[PDB]
């Protein structure tokens, strides 16, 4: 393949990823105002928990939200399930990221969360998932299609869900008054 | 604030995102015609190196460069120098990740790495950079300010670097031809 | 080297963890008895911060204290400068390793800690490394030798922390009663 | 309990530690001989598997083999299955790290190595487990009981293997010639 056509197979993958950010720009996040509200009333950390590669977006958001004044730190799926679920505490807001809503590993953790009793968030691409039917509030993250030909590798789907969660962090931060002082105390 | 103020402040910031994903697929790319030779050319592995979020980021590039056919592996920049330099042998190639091009863990790799022989390949915001002029390939990432208002908090940077990331491995996968039997085998 | 040698040279390494260990277990241990209390007292998580060999034991100790009923998780400490420092709220209570007590990512994240004001526990060599000296309270783990001929590789220092963490983790988990019903709610 | 009552407590555990350690230093470890051959052989990387405690033991073998001169990374077993068993390449040797040998994450893995021939060593209590029996080399690492009174929290298991990889390790170091300045290379 010459140079033009290798530039422009690039710009086709990153168009696909584009697109479906935009798409969700476009829809009308009900339920976020909500998400807002709920997160705002955590008086313990938001603990995220996921696998795969929504689990490393979920290990980014837990950063993006501690470094900008909203505490959070990621329990990995599997890890949850050999006794990392004693990491959250009564007071903890936990939200699962799982983007079709039955990943076996993220829906093994809703027995023990459920008698443990916190409130539980969903960001899936579906309300009807088993993962967002079983959590307390359901965030729908439509994605219609992955990047790739075959649409099986995660692409469109974790960067739709890292966009969505920057800008919830953001508008906590905004929220809260968090300043520039408060910035340089955790980014010194 | 009210609900639909709630989600237009929500937007606002899912916009900047959007906003420096489209300023870079709107420029020239010229070196990447010259990133995928030199990855295509790989005898070993792609190893990524990055800390704070743009770690996170090349944790997620490793993940998805492996699970698209090219073997790659994430190496933390402070691990590296605790030790895990030993992880990179004389065939790997090494992707370093810093958007300032300044990161003192970043730059603290480079002697041992110049001693050890392998194609450095950096990601920065800056040709002129510090990471970038030791590198053997600069790929210029240009962002021009993070979503937040004071422009501190990674998130517009991060999500380029993503985008930019996945469609290389997406464009590597599909030139080698990689299958959905090769996808099921390393996704099962 | 023939079988019956390998064997012996194996067994070997193994002896030196063995009587750092013991070195260990035949000392006085003044400073525990305080330890117990200090993280009985703790009415947030236990946060464990730590790099290299010490990190990648720290996160074992984290993982070990929740899985037996006290709320911890690992903060590594070069993320702790980039933001994730604001993953420690005001009840937490924060453990850093460092084997030599000068690590210098470990001191650098002393001054923001300092201004956040949490109770800082040190896990080190020395009561007079810097970082023994900049904490509220100083646990001395000494370890006269690494287990390798020129004394360089963490093994008989990362064998005895661990050790040391676990009994730390076991004594905590039998003082509050914890049981073998709440050991099945965080290992399903 | 007074501070010499907590003291003896904290002893206790750290004697059943000790004690695990011992039982294997006595033992002929009589399958060590081909274990070092098998990994002197290793053209490609030694790649880690674990999940949970053992997990987090093999990332601080893969880093100390790596540190000392043995090209080696950490693959989450969870994260294999997810597309990072493509980390894997022809000429990598594979240790699989399970103190039962029954973990269900470790065994999920077996059916794509099978097919990608890499040779396969277990690190588990019982030559009898599944895992031991569907490796090419079984590694038999006894563990009578944890040092808990339930016998439940991983403590003399995670210890004694880390004890064992360590010497693996050293003994690897030593044979090879590695020396002071190969050390400071990667650890500058």
């Amino acid at each position: 393949m010459n140079n033009t056509d290798l530039i422009h197979l690039i710009k086709h993958f990153m168009h696909n990823e584009l697109k479906a950010v935009e798409e969700v720009i476009d829809s009308p996040l009900s339920e976020f105002a909500n998400l807002i509200k709920v997160l705002q009333s955590c008086q313990g950390k938001v603990v995220f928990i996921g696998v795969g590669k929504s689990g490393i977006i979920a290990r980014k958001l837990a950063a993006t939200f501690a470094s900008t004044g909203t505490p959070s730190f990621f329990v990995h799926g599997t890890e949850a399930v050999h006794g990392d679920l004693g990491m959250v505490a009564k007071d903890d807001v936990v939200i699962l990221i799982s983007n079709s809503g039955e990943t076996a590993e993220i829906l093994a953790t809703l027995p023990s969360l459920k008698k443990m009793g916190n409130y539980l968030i969903s960001f899936t691409r579906s309300h009807h998932s088993s993962l967002a039917i079983s959590c307390d509030l359901s965030v729908e993250i439509p994605v219609k299609s992955e990047a790739d030909n075959l649409g099986l590798a995660p692409s469109c789907s974790s960067t739709v869900v890292l966009v969505v969660g920057d800008a919830v962090a953001l508008a906590l931060s905004e929220l809260k008054k968090f300043t520039r002082a408060d910035f340089g105390l955790y980014h010194p």
